């Protein structure tokens, strides 16, 4: 079932997690978003390494201005790839919000409260992310896995 690794955790938070991201694994985030809110990530990481930066296999960036967007992306060495903009965005300053993020073969799999909102297709093996860090303007309620 789920297992949340933390509750109400300081942001920036960075943590480890407890096992390999199996196809069939989710990675449940409940949250809110400030009202003043520029934009806040989800980085599925491999290591925890500051300098020289730790790869970022899925990037999921949600930003608020404008009428909003989710960047998602991935950092190999460094440096980032090709952006995949997706525009329907159901993130919203002062609301809350549930994430979830299914882990398939091929690629990643992403809801947001109940409803499908993209699609992100491995760059870098899934069995590389070791860790989960969330940073920017964003408040965490609780961050579980389900292997
Ligand atoms: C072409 C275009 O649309 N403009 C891009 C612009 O999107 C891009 O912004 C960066 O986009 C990546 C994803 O592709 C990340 O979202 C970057 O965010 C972070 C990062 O994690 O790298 C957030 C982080 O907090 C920032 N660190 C600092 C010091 O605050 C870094 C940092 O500012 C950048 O890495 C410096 O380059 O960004 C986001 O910046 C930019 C930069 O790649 O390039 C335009 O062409
Ligand atoms: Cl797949």
């Amino acid at each position: 079932n789920l297992q949340n690794i933390i509750y109400n955790p300081v942001i920036p938070f960075v943590g480890t997690i407890p096992d390999q991201l199996d196809p069939g694994t989710l990675i449940v985030i409940r949250g809110h978003v400030p009202s003043d809110a520029d934009r806040f990530q989800v980085d599925l990481q491999n290591g925890s390494s500051m300098k020289p930066r730790a790869d970022v296999a899925f990037h999921f960036n949600p930003r608020f201005k404008r009428a909003g967007c989710i960047v998602c992306n991935t950092l190999i060495n460094e440096k980032w790839g090709r952006e995949e903009i997706t525009y329907d965005t159901p993130f919203k300053r002062e609301k809350s919000f549930e994430i979830v993020i299914m882990v398939l073969k091929d690629k990643f799999q992403v809801a947001v409260n109940g409803k499908h909102t993209l699609l992100y297709g491995h760059r870098i093996g899934p069995e590389k992310i070791d860790t989960l860090g969330i940073y920017g303007k964003v408040n965490i309620h609780s961050i579980g896995f389900s292997f």
